[PDB]
């Protein structure tokens, strides 16, 4: 009934054009962990699990 | 980068199992609109558009 | 009373709507959350009055 | 003032979070948002405080 929501990661994207992202945990509907960002336009992406950049993303949206 | 959520709608489940209910409006990432519904045990089902289900899922929600 | 929607919003442009999840009520919020979800990935409590939720969520169906 | 978080909290079982959102500020909220969504589908705004959330995010991360 479900699958996962991201196909591919990406590696470039500004954190400034960053507004959201969400954290999903691994469930029966997906075996990996997703990482889902929203941009100020309307776009969005999957990021890397295995990427400090997520960390980064993070760090910016609370620290805004 | 981004696909459906939902790959087959279905038709039974108790509207009384239901304790969220997400539409999805048609984007970039799925052609068609979405009707997600989440379970007290966690399932999350998606519900179909062309029935008067989810109308009924929706207007009990609300009146709880 | 430990709600997502406190305070309630009635002003919001329809077409800047990208979901809408409705969340039943519970021993936690006594009333039912229409919680909306732009295009920028913000999210905003929608009134649960009649007219506002109605056009939209056709409008997410279209 | 017309933040989802108004109110937010302290207490929750990391357990039952399968995912969390952060919203961030604007224009419209004074504050980045935490909200988690639980197994039933609730959400529930969490404290910004430190320990909270970091260790649910390397939780949701396994
Ligand atoms: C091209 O060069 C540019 O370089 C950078 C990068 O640009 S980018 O950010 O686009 O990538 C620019 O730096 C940015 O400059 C500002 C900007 O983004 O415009 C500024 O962003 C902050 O302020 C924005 C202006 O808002 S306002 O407060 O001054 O009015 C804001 O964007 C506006 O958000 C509001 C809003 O969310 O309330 C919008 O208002 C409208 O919608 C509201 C909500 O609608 S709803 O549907 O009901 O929900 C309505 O309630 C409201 O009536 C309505 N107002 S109206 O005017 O339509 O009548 C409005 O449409 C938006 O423009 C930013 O909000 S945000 O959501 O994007 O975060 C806000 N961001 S903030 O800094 O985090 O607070 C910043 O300086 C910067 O943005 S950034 O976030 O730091 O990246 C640079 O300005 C620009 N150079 S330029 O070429 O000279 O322009
Ligand atoms: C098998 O026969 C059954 O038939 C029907 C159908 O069952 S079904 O609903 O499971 O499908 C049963 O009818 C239901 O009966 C009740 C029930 O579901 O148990 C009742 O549901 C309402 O009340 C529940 C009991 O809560 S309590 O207030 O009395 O304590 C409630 O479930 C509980 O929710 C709370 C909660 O959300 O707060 C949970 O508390 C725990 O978690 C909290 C939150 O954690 S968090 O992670 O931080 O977010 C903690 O804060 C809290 O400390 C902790 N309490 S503790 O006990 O663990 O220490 C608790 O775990 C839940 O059990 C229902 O909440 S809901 O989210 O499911 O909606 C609530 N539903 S409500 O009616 O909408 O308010 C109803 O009568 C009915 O449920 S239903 O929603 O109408 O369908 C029938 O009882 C049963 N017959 S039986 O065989 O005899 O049992």
């Amino acid at each position: 009934d479900l699958q996962c929501l991201c196909v591919k990661t990406t590696s470039q994207v500004r954190p400034r054009h960053i507004t959201s992202l969400e954290v999903i945990k691994a469930g029966p509907h997906c075996p990996t962990a997703q990482l889902i960002a929203t941009l100020k336009n309307g776009r969005k992406i999957c990021l890397d699990l295995q990427a400090p950049l997520y960390k980064k993303i993070i760090k910016k949206l609370l620290e805004s």
